[PDB]
C-alpha cells in the first residue's frame, strides 16, 4: 500500500492481529515498532518494544523515551487483548478484571501517552481492533464483548477530541481469530485512501452481526 | 402502576435516579430495598442495604443473606453510578478506575449474585441504567461513556444468558440529570406492560442523540 | 393512563395494531379519530373517517376539513401498513410499489397535512408504527423491512424538524403480528410519563434482533 | 487494486460518484460496463450501456441481453442516486416519487435482474450507495435520507439472500458530494482484501454521524 516513509505504533505486535498488521506495516515500507507485554522469539523485521499496555507506569516510561526521539507518529494501532470467557455468573474475578484492564485500559494508557503527539503533529491515523461481541450479545463472552464495547466507546471519544487535529480514529471488529484479513482492513484505514472516514467502525467476520 | 405484591431490588437507592426508582415502587405497592455504599438521612419509606455494588465481597454476603428470605425477585433495578469528568489523556488513574469499579463492575457484582436466582423463578424483570454518553461520544465524558457502552453491553448479554428463564432485560440511557422521569421509564419496562420487550435501551434525552 | 381531554388520531385503525390503539386511547378517555382506507363494520366506538392513507388527495380533503374544526391534534399515531413477502427477484411490481405507496407514502402524506398543525399548536406526539424488519434483513421480507426502514427514518427527521415545536416524535417497531401489546408502547410514548424521549425505537417482538 | 479479468457493472456512471467508480475499476484492470439513464459525451473509457434503472423494462431488456453474454459478474456497484431536498411538509410529490422510483426501485431492479447471475456463479460482490442521511435526520432532505435507509435496508437483505452463494454485500454510505475518495472505498470493498466484509455499511463523511 505504500507506508514508505511513515512511523507506525501496533501494540500486542508478538502474535495474532498485532503481528500479522505489524508484518503488514513492515511489508509497505513503513518504519514498524511492535509493542507487548513480552516477546517469545529472538527476531522479528520490526523493531520491538516490551511494554505491557495494561501497566500505565511502563507505558508512560516507553512511550515517553520514544516520543522524544520521534518527530511524528502516522499511525496508531491498538491490537492489544485477551478473551476470557465463561457465563456471567461463573466467571472469576481474576478473568474479569484482567480483561478489562487490557482490554480497555492499555488502549487508555496509549492515549494518555500519545495525544499530546497527534494534537502537536496535526494529523495522522488510530485504528482500534475491538470485536464483533462489542456489537451483539455472545454466548460465554459477556465480559470480553463488554470490554469491547467500552474500548470502541472510548476510541471513538478520542477520535472526537483529535477531530480538530485532523486526526483519523477508526475501529475493527474481528469476529473469533484471518489476521491477515484484518491487517488489511487496518492498513486500509491508516491510509491516505481513507483519508474522510473517522469514528467508523468495521465489522470484519463474514457477516455474523446482519449488520449490526 | 401496581406493582404490590411484587419485590423489586434498586442500587444506588440512596439518591438521584435510584431514590427517585425505588419512591416510585413503593408508591406502585412494590416490596422495595433499596442499596446504597452509604445511606445518609435517618428514615426511608423503603428498606435500605447498606451495600456498594462495587464491593464484590459485600454484594455477595448481602445478596446471600436476602435471597435465603425471598420467594423470588421480580424486579432488580441497577441504578448506582459515578461521573468523573475529564480530557482523556488528563483523567486520573483513579477517577479512571473507580468509573469502571462502579459502573461496570458494580453490575457484574449484582448479576454474579442474582442470575441464578433468575433462572430458578423463571421469570422478573431487570433494569440498567446507563446514559446517552453510551451512545455517542461527549466531550469529557470519555471513560464515563465507555463505561456506560460497557454496562450496556454487559446487561444485554445477560439477557441473552437468561431470555431461556423469560427474564426481560432492558437498558434506559439518561441524559445529563429529571429523575422521575427517568423512573417512570424505569418502572414501565419493569411492568407487565412491557411483557414482550427484552435487550431494549431506551434513551431519555429529548432526542440529543438523534436517534443514536 | 388517562388521556381525557385528548384529540388523538389513529391510521390503519380498522384492523390490526391500529384497532388496538384506537380502542386503547378510547378507554384512556381520548377523543378518537381513527382513520382507514376502509371500514367492514357498521359500528366502532371511535369517530371514523374513510382515508386511505396512500391516497394523497384523499388525505389533503379529509385531514383540512378536521383540522378546520379541531383545536388541537394531541396525538397522531401512523399504524397503516402492508406486508407482501417473497424473495427480492420474486417479488411482483404491483407488491413492491404497494408496500413503498401504503408503508413509506401514507405516513408522508399525513405528515404532509399535519405539520403545520403540530408547529401551531406548539406540542404533542407522534407514533410511528415500523417494524423490527426495519432493524435486520428478514427472509422474505426485503421489500417490507426496506418500506419500513424508510418509514422509520423518515418519523425521525419529521421529529428533528419538529422538535423546535416541542413535538414529540418516536417509533415503534414491532415483531410479527400481541397488537394490545404494541398498542400499550404506542401509549406510553404517547403520554406525558414519556415527556423527555423523542427520535427513540422501541424494537417489540422478544428480543429478536438482539438489540439491534 | 489489479482486477484485471474481472468484470464489474457501475451504474450511474455517467457523473459523480458512478463515474469515479467506473474509471477506478478501468484504471484498476477490469471489464467494465457504465450504466446511466443517458450519457452526454460522445466517449467514455469504459463500454456505457443507456439504462434507467428507475425503468424496471429497460433494466430487464438491457440486462437479460447483457448476461447470456457474461460468463460471470465480479462486482456490480450501485452508483445511481438523486437528491431532491425540501421541508417534508413542502416536497412536491413528483419529488417525492422520484426520489423513490431511483434510489430504491433502481436497485431493486437491478437485484431483480442480477440475482440469479450472482447464485449461479456463486461468488463476487455488491456495493451499493446510499448516504449519510440514512444514517442521521440531516435538514431538508428527509425523503432522501428516507430512501436511501430503505436502499440500505434492501441491500443487505439481497446480502442475507445471497450470503449461501458466497456473495458480499456492502454499503458506502457518502456525506455530500470527494468521488474519487468514496470510488476507492468502493473498489476496497469489492476487492479480495475485504472477503470476509459483508453487510457493512462505511459512511465516508468525515465522522459528521459521530459514528451513526
Amino acid at each position: 500500500m505504500d507506508f514508505s516513509g511513515k512511523n507506525v505504533w501496533v501494540t500486542g505486535a508478538g502474535k495474532g492481529i498485532g503481528y500479522a498488521t505489524a508484518l503488514a506495516f513492515v511489508e509497505a515500507g513503513a518504519k514498524v515498532t511492535g509493542f507487548d507485554q513480552a516477546f517469545t522469539q529472538e527476531q522479528y523485521p520490526f523493531a520491538t518494544e516490551v511494554m505491557d499496555v495494561a501497566d500505565a507506569a511502563q507505558v508512560a516510561q516507553v512511550c515517553q523515551r520514544l516520543l522524544a526521539e520521534t518527530e511524528r507518529l502516522d499511525a496508531l494501532v491498538n491490537a492489544a487483548g485477551i478473551l476470557r470467557m465463561g457465563a456471567t455468573d461463573q466467571l472469576s474475578k481474576e478473568d474479569w478484571q484482567q480483561t478489562f484492564a487490557v482490554n480497555v485500559g492499555g488502549a487508555f494508557n496509549l492515549f494518555q501517552q500519545t495525544m499530546n503527539q497527534f494534537r502537536r503533529q496535526r494529523g495522522g491515523a488510530i485504528v482500534t481492533v475491538a470485536s464483533d461481541a462489542a456489537h451483539t450479545p455472545r454466548i460465554g463472552m459477556s465480559a470480553y464483548g463488554a470490554s469491547k464495547a467500552a474500548l470502541k466507546s472510548l476510541a471513538l471519544s478520542v477520535g472526537l477530541e483529535l477531530a480538530g487535529s485532523g486526526v483519523r480514529c477508526n475501529v475493527v471488529s474481528p469476529g473469533s481469530t484471518r489476521p491477515q484479513e484484518i491487517a488489511n482492513t487496518i492498513l486500509f484505514l491508516a491510509s491516505d485512501l481513507a483519508s474522510h472516514i473517522t469514528l467508523q467502525d468495521i465489522v470484519v467476520d463474514g457477516g455474523s452481526t446482519l449488520g449490526a
